[PDB]
């Protein structure tokens, strides 16, 4: 049958200290709560309810293009009425799961066999075991259902050492959820209605709740600080690291590598210590990425090796590139197989043709350079001082030479040769040299201060 | 009543094969007796008595500025040798501990229990549960005091199973002190005069013992050799990544950072992965520090972002600023609000004012840069061959085009422009526009070595 | 008496998902069969039988210069068919080790303990202790000998309580290695010959067989992927950074620090995070490496600082010479005693003389530069657009004035001054002072778009 979730994300995470609410910290890049919609969605889920209260405006401006239903709650008087808010767009014979949105880690395949395991008019509920199941409820399982959930304070000796716990996660149908939703209440020592009384409600109506163990006990963690965010942080990272170890790509230590994003990869790909991985990433055949560098946005071609501390944004390399080490691609830096990029070079905006190299202490930026040119250390494109930033064009097979400052807007046609310390302001033609003549004064017998 | 504290210091370190003394090697920047130094002085220490010995003359020189009275023991006679060095100086109703130079991670907190515990004329004793205890002494109780420190060579099967075990750090009143320690004989295997002994010598005197428990195993941590230091480096950066995590500091990797000084911090404050933070360091609210940084004694104001791989040292960068990613602030460089420095750039003991941008491969230093300035790639600041280094005073609005040599001492009045590739060596006045006359010779049909 | 080593490398290692053999892959920079051909030679063998199969021309290129008999196994038919491919070269008298190309982390030390615990007509068998021995055959000792090696499957009760476990490594002397493989069945479920099987065999002869244990599990471990072969690299990098710690290295943390290769050091070396150390490097007597610093195939002298992110390849640095940060030494760098390099700097196979200094964004290549200069921000060396690379040669006590063009073939003698912004193309004699004549326009009145 059909599936929809409801996520709780109306904390205000005090004690992150933060001017943020409690599920806007990232994990890996993205807010919690994006990680737990999205586990929603590729769940198959029609509708997902997100309840959220402190913060809003910023719920709404960082998470504006996610399809949700907003569910504003005025009030935090605990988690089943956080849940009741969105009762109401409830289908009777849809099933429903609640997850929380500073749970990150559950994953689509642990919540489909709660999906699978609910029994009809029952309840699917998701628990763990501890080593430690102190302060938390206790499941007691009378044959193969659970019966109730014996909070700490209540539990007797033997009970207290019953390892299975409430996670308070679970998955009902929408009317079932609707029925119990208002028969929950509030007397107890915090005065609040609890989520966990579905399911003392259930077994009232001599109704099934089957228990399912989850696998890993960090799926089911929340984050309430920044400490606990950190550790579920370098729980996700070392486990991507540990699954594209396992699809071929060798990380040389997957304790020092982060991927905050996606990645693409071809055979034989080798990735240094200390290498960050950001946004959509895409790396060809045997792809060598030194210690260091920094990948946002790209597309890296088969053969290219990068050298340490590089960082490379929104850019394109195409096979059998080299750059680094100490290079800097900037947004819309589109390089052509078989280029060279070396050290203290920053590309920006620009296209470079096959073979060319730019290879030492060099400023290119809205500029098209050809093929097989060479781009002499120091060069710069520049503008004059007025509006906006105008473009350089480079031909084919054009020698730049060294400390050459290139002035936007202007034109190198192919075969071109340029002296070294020259200024171009001018075009120039097809098969020109342009060289400076300097004027020096030479005084002999000058003798320095020792 | 009041307190003073005896430090061991005078250890040769023999397995850390150094030509340093055992003390001075350094955690998180510090030497190891530094730490224990300022323990004692916020536990309330009237005097601090250093036990040194070998390596004096480093010990003096590393340790110059120390409020402590400096004890030189010519022979290492053992430990209660040691303390009987200081013992002159003890007052009679002063309460004395006794710390070891090589265990740098003994905490305040720990410290207070143990002299609060101490019983009038007795001693208090701080102990510590070992999972494997060989090789240490056992703490006996009988009823709840210390009876006696067995060794591991007296001990039978059942005391053999006794966890807790002698740290050998103690207090006791002065006057104590005193007449024990001239009690101390060295009649054991090593001819050794041991503190130990005293526990013995009290319970003869019908005086009581009390242990106190360390909470943490690494706090009476020593070390011996530089595989021990790392590991009590490894602990001391963690506890203090997991407080600055629990103050609201973002630390993505708390396994990969390092503070090694002080660190005061506002809110939402994000810190990337391998980040170094040394000397005094103050970070106001939501400063974003990028990958690889290093930040030695510097004050960056509200909502600036360093980019990665940028270093900085006794520098000043005001709100909004925009610093890196590969750059360099050398001592004294001043950053006004709204200013950006980027890949490639170095400054020294330079202001640079307001909104004013310096972007690629450029050094400036020893100069004034006004307010709204664009200074272009290439710039360079420099001196004639000559003796001292003189100022480049720069005002408010001027364009200095790229690959500009300024030549100090020169200054350029508000509102200047100069050209691409210019050489300054004359005062450039208000208003005013500089271009290089450029003479080129252009020849063509010139065809290059294809 | 004499030993040889036969070490099993056909693997094709699928779950790689690689071009490469399975026993190609590297660790610290070095294939996995090199470490263990390195320690069959240390160990002292005569002669090294290299079963080797798929990706045997692979094979060949990368190991073409090992001391090994190849052997090309067509079919892989199990590890005694493996073996039984090198036996028709054994001597009879000689012992012979089998040693596994995917398990490089096995020890001469525990090998020598093995080889000297075989009984005469006997075999050693290298054994290790498991947690969790599932899957694995155990070791049944019946009194001091190994008289069956029995799979999980055949195990009764109280046999799978054996943490005991075979891990297939055995020396035996080649008579008995001989006799015993032509006896090997393949009659089990994976239709196999397995070297195991030898255990019985020997048993069936009335010899001996003796257990050995291993001290360290990591020892035996192999890899079939490349999750588990980066489990062994950080073993591996823990390992020798715990050695030099021992001999008295400072490395702040060794969970980020890499040696790939060889490192001879002095005493009192401090080596900050994330350094990496590649081929052959000698570090003298208190050299300090800053973070992020990358050294190859270099030589550094007595008290030299390399400040953070430096990189260094075939390079050769002096005592009291300072580099960095953000430095690059390619091949051929010589620097001699005090000299210094500083940020965005880039020196390509060039000689550097006693106290000169290159601190600031500057390129020098092919040149000899000698004592005392001082090479100006802005520097290059560079080329006419020809054919080959010429070299420039700077004499003693030479100011070069920053943005200069050396433009090479070309001669600096000793004393000569260089002004700022000048391209030089013919030699400069001793003594000489060249200075740049620039032609300026000034226009007044020049206003800025505000
Ligand atoms: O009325 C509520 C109660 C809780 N929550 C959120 O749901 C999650 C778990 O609720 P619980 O009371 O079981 O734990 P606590 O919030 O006390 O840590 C937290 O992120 C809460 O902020 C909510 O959105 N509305
Ligand atoms: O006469 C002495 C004996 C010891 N110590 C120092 O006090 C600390 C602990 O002394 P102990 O004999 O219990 O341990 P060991 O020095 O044998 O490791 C070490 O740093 C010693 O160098 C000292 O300064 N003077
Ligand atoms: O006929 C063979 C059988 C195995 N091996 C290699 O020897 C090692 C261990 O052999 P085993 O069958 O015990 O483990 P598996 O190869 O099944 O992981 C592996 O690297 C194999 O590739 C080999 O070279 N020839």
């Amino acid at each position: 049958k059909a599936l929809s979730a409801v996520i709780l994300a109306a904390g205000k995470g005090t004690r992150m200290y933060s001017d943020l609410p409690k599920v806007l910290h990232t994990i890996a890049g993205k807010p919690m709560v994006k990680h737990v919609i999205d586990t929603a969605h590729q769940l198959g889920s029609e509708n997902i309810h997100l309840i959220y209260g402190h913060g809003g405006d910023l719920m709404r401006t960082h998470l504006a293009n996610e399809q949700v239903n907003w569910v504003l709650q005025t009030e935090q008087l605990g988690t089943a009425h956080a849940v009741q808010q969105a009762a109401p767009f409830f289908k009777d014979n849809e099933n429903i799961v609640v997850l929380y949105g500073d749970a990150p880690l559950i994953t689509k395949e642990t919540l489909e066999k709660l999906i699978e395991a609910k029994p009809e008019n029952g309840i699917a509920l998701l628990t763990v075991n501890l080593d430690n199941p102190t302060g938390y409820g206790r499941i007691i399982r009378e044959n193969g259902n659970v019966v109730a959930i014996v909070e700490q304070k209540d539990a007797n000796a033997e009970q207290l050492n019953i390892k299975e716990v409430n996670t308070g996660v679970m998955v009902s149908d929408g009317a079932s959820f609707k029925k119990w939703l208002a028969r929950v209440g509030n007397n107890n020592a915090q005065g609040e209605y609890y989520l966990t009384d579905l399911i003392a409600l259930a077994n009232q109506d001599n109704c099934q709740v089957v228990a399912v163990q989850a696998t890993d006990v960090m799926e089911v963690e929340g984050a309430n600080n920044r400490l606990q965010l950190a550790a579920l942080e370098r729980y996700f990272q070392n486990k991507q690291a540990s699954k594209l170890l396992l699809e071929g790509v060798m990380i040389y230590d997957p304790a020092r590598f982060d991927l905050r994003g996606t990645l693409e990869h071809g055979k034989d790909v080798e990735i240094d210590v200390n290498v960050i991985i950001e946004g959509n990433v895409k790396l060809g055949d045997r792809v060598k990425i030194g210690t260091g560098c920094v990948l946002k946005n790209v597309v890296i071609g088969n053969d290219v090796e990068i050298k340490p501390y590089s960082v490379l944004e929104d850019s394109i390399v195409g096979e059998k590139a080299a750059i680094g080490p100490f290079s800097r691609l900037r947004p819309g830096a589109e390089l052509a197989a078989e280029t060279h990029v070396g050290n203290f070079v920053e590309i920006k905006k620009s296209t470079v043709g096959k073979g060319s190299k730019v290879n030492h202490l060099t400023y290119v930026g809205d500029s098209e350079i050809g093929s097989n040119c060479n781009i002499g250390a120091g060069v710069i494109t520049c503008n004059y001082d007025g509006a906006n930033k105008f473009k350089t064009i480079i031909g084919d097979d054009v020698f730049v030479g060294s400390d050459t400052q290139l002035v936007a807007p202007v034109k190198v046609a192919n075969g071109a040769t340029i002296g070294a310390g020259t200024t171009i302001t001018r075009d120039v033609g097809e098969n020109e040299l342009v060289i400076t003549r300097v004027a020096q004064r030479h005084i002999q017998g000058w003798q320095r201060p020792i």
